[PDB]
């Protein structure tokens, strides 16, 4: 504890020797004084450029929070010393950091070298971040990330990626959220695509992905879950759940899984959300989510979508459907979703088509790779197969389930055999299996 | 208040006599000083090994939470004293516990004895966890207990054991919960089998088993009873039966009795739950049930199984390609989702004569061993009277029916004799009726 | 604190004047010193027999808890003063109570009169226990006990007595809760039998009785009353109506006064009462009901007995047990859970002419003795007046009909006569109609 006080006193007195001795002895570089200032901070206010430099080289943090709450950069600007401001900025100081009073390094000092340094640091940071992010996106676009997991559905991936890129590059109106409606048969990756998109946007934030299941909303009064009860009713003080989640992460990705299962008057609450990204809870607080992304998944027109997809498979063949027939898909949606204004607010309608033979083979290969890696990681068993296995597994495909049919087929026909053999201790650790078309 | 302050001062001053006197008087061992540290904490920072020893022996907690938020172990490490750290760890201190600033004892530990001791404690905890897992794996197979407590239903026992073992050994996507559909006549061990399974996995916890009878869930408004009402509606505070119980034990075993009677909108929530393993209560709290086990029971095809009896009376009385059960079930549900998601289908067969006499022998043995008027024990039941008790065939009502049968002409006579003081020392049950 | 310290010092020094002054001033007789010894304790260890006497006369407790945890009896016995030990025991001190170290006063006692006195007190306690056991044994036959205050319903009384004996004698599924369903019209002794049973079984005052009207329990009141509004719910009435009383008497006789009016939610939560009991309280407490007695009642089956009268006319007076198995009850209350778990069903028969006239006679006797100027009571033609009263036979809602008959045809006439000053003494009755 004495080391921190000694370092603070040395920094206040501009004692280079004492500051260096304390730092080399393990003294807290960001030591805090009882008055609320640190060694780097009091060095900054006292125009101790050398002390500030040595403290920064020792690991001083200039962004740590009357001048109460003013950081090291704030005090450097207060002294109107440009050398200290430049050194702190080179050390990672934020030129726009704020104190308890809200003052910033860009306000304390008069126009001059300090302002120039702060502005240049801010501009260079912003430009570097912009260029780096753009280059990263170019190098590894969203489409490749989705293709890592999603198989087929090229049109849907292209549409979603185009919309997302248009949003990220700033070429989007901020007055209206972006809304998607995923349509297609069951078990073809709609909610999977939504999950992948949410992960891409908010990879390191669970709060960034808000999931709803509209099976849990199959009656009119279920709207009270979204915004909570009005004043004087049970649960009022709680407030809306969806409103809470949106307030936590305004730019999150909201997924209304199986929206078709909602009562139609539950969708009415979505009008303001989809138009202006505005929603009011039971307490009257209004949530602004203009930059959020809304995804709705349903299979309302599944049969018609499959029939259309046959168009590609109806070709004389001597892949991409124009799908102007959406004019006759609209009546189905209107019949289910009874309000035209609801559909009008949807930016894009994404159609997922049934898998082709090659896509089915790819799915089977994906499943067998997953199982092989699981076996290697768990029991250290190598697992291998040929075309005959993929084709035999595909032959058991069911249209009504898609990827789920493939999963069940692989599990039943192959995984059961691996489990039975393992339980019989016929699989020594490190051994290799070929599935030599093990059938019938 | 004076006792706590005196204990804190004595611990800070390494005064064994004062600390011992305060502990004997009844001073709080975990007393907290106004500066944020306890007596154990200050004894630790001051390298008061003996004070730490006496405090821990009296019940001091070293895991209680600049050095703000530092625990007793944190303070001992900060003092770089091996003795205090060792004593606190022996008292249950966690070497990886984080203070309010996110610094663990390992972080504060300088390389040397303290670091090695903290790593040794961490290794001890990890090895204890690994040994617990190894014992859990190596313990008796579930099928053993099933056979111990279940009579007959060998096919069901084998299927359930195989499924559970496969799940345990991997070989099963953990992203989706196991879903079982139990078919067959009622009162033949379905619920007993589920309880035993719940016993295998949660022998030490009753909460591991949950029941719902879908005779409660036959109309649209009963969906709100399943997962809670919306906020501002009747019963919102209750939050629904299913979620209220699952939130206590996500990896429990859930038994849905007579899913046939479930209203379609309830069938929709169950299928959603099975597919995802994810459910929201009415209060907005979400529950993850990926590793849970869901068991559905019904008698939709009980008659077909009983009459066909493709194993009972035909192959084994303890694949048959019972291909009619699939269309029978399809006729009763949304076959696309309902039957697609089911992981396994388990058949229960009616009891046989051998199973019935085994059950009667087990009931008579339960009555005989529990004879608290001990000296009348060895009231031995010969053989043929147990066969006559089986001859009161009540399989329609299930095993408990046979239990009642036995109790009637096996317990009433014992109670009458005892009340009459007629039969000290016990007797053979011999022949009656 | 000053009064407590002064009283403790006076007791230590055997200062009778100071002790009396402090006691008269309101000083805590059981004042406890910071070292763990009270005024009575220090008076006892110092052989201050007079101080102990005056403290006990003032309400000192000699059972108040290394001598840590030692009672005043322990200290008096340690001092080896016969008078002090005798005085403390006279106040209720237990000669076998253990201190925090597990040492009883007998262990501290030295050979002499102290041994004899402590053993005499222990023998007194043992004799009290044996006397209670003998009284409970003499309570049998419980059928006579009930008949002392009940008329008719011999079959139900005998059934209840036999069940009680079986459970006591180990001839019952004691692991499972004990539950009766009582069936018949209203006002035919159901509540009267439940109350008499509670009065007899429980020592006195029916402290262990718990009766509730399930008609007030609905979806808006189920948890708020049955479980009792738990914390965080609308209302804080934890326990509410049932489990607030079960906290004291786990083996309560608990009456539910109409399951026909009980809500499905409360009938489901009542499923906890069976299996193991352990019904959840609003405070979270659960009571093992394996020993409890539950008495559900209903009038929905009231016709099953009254419409026949064979269960009454053909029960060895001059029909069969479960003539029809749960005729209406299974369809109404979901026998699978609610009634399947009920151990026994008790029928209640319509009152006979002899029973009705006996009720009339007892009520008339009560009114006669209830008279303040009993000299005017002659009860001439009391039997004939009862014959007239029974004309309004109880066939509507129970014995309350006969009570109203008596009130109308007797009490009003007597009140009118008294108002007319026609009741000087030695007054006969009057035969109306
Ligand atoms: N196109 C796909 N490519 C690779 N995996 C897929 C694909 N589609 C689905 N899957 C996988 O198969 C499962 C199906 O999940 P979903 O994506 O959610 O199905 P779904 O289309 O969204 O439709 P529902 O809700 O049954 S209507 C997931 O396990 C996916 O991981
Ligand atoms: N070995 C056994 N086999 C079958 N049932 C048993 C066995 N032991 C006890 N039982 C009884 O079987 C019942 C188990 O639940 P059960 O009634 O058979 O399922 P369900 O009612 O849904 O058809 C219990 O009442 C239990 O007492
Ligand atoms: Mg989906």
């Amino acid at each position: 504890s004495n080391k921190d006080a000694a370092l603070l006193e040395a920094a206040r007195a501009n004692n280079m020797q004492e500051v260096s001795r304390l730092l080399s002895e393990g003294a807290d570089v960001n030591a805090k004084h009882r008055l609320g200032w640190t060694a780097l901070m009091v060095a900054a206010i006292n125009r101790n450029n050398s002390v500030v430099q040595v403290l920064l080289a020792a690991g001083a943090d200039p962004n740590l929070g009357s001048f109460k709450g003013c950081t090291a950069l704030h005090y450097a600007v207060l002294a109107d010393d440009y050398r200290t401001v430049k050194e702190l900025l080179d050390g990672g100081a934020n030129p726009l950091q704020r104190n308890e009073m809200g003052h910033t390094p860009l306000d304390y000092a008069r126009e001059g070298e300090v302002m120039k340094l702060l502005r240049t640091s801010e501009a260079k940071y912003q430009e570097k971040q912009r260029k780096r992010e753009a280059e990263e996106r170019r190098r590894f676009p969203l489409e490749q990330r989705l293709k890592e997991h999603i198989i087929g559905q090229e049109s849907a991936i292209a549409t979603v990626g185009a919309a997302i890129r248009r949003k990220e590059n700033g070429w989007y109106d901020e007055e209206h959220p972006l809304v998607f409606l995923f349509l297609g048969s069951s078990g073809i990756g709609k909610t999977e695509l939504a999950k992948q998109t949410a992960k891409y946007m908010h990879k390191d934030a669970k709060k960034g992905f808000i999931r709803l299941d509209m099976s849990e909303f199959q009656e009119r009064h279920e709207v009270a879950k979204f915004i909570g009860s009005p004043p004087g009713y049970v649960g009022h003080e709680e407030g809306g759940q969806l409103t809470k989640k949106l307030k936590q992460c305004p730019n999150a990705v909201v997924l209304f899984d199986e929206v078709d299962k909602a009562h139609p008057d539950v969708l009415t609450i979505m009008l303001q959300l989809f138009d202006e990204g505005r929603l009011t809870d039971g307490k009257g607080k209004t949530i602004d989510c203009k930059d959020a992304i809304f995804i709705m998944t349903s299979n309302v027109a599944s049969d018609e979508i499959a029939q259309h997809a046959l168009q590609l498979r109806q070709e004389a063949l001597e892949t991409i459907s124009k799908n102007f027939k959406e004019n006759v898909i609209r009546p189905i949606l209107k019949a289910h979703f009874r309000r035209d204004e609801f559909l009008g607010r949807i930016n894009e309608i994404v159609y997922f088509l049934p898998f082709c033979h090659s896509e089915l083979i790819q799915l089977v290969n994906k499943e067998l790779n997953f199982w092989a890696k699981r076996a290697k990681q768990r029991h250290n068993i190598t697992l291998l197969w040929d075309r005959e296995v993929a084709d035999v597994l595909v032959d058991g495909y069911n249209v009504h389930y898609g990827a789920r049919s493939i999963k069940h087929e692989v599990e039943r026909r192959v995984v059961n055999q691996l489990a039975a053999a393992y339980e019989q201790d016929l699989l020594p650790g490190g051994c290799t299996l070929r599935i030599t078309v093990e059938d019938s």
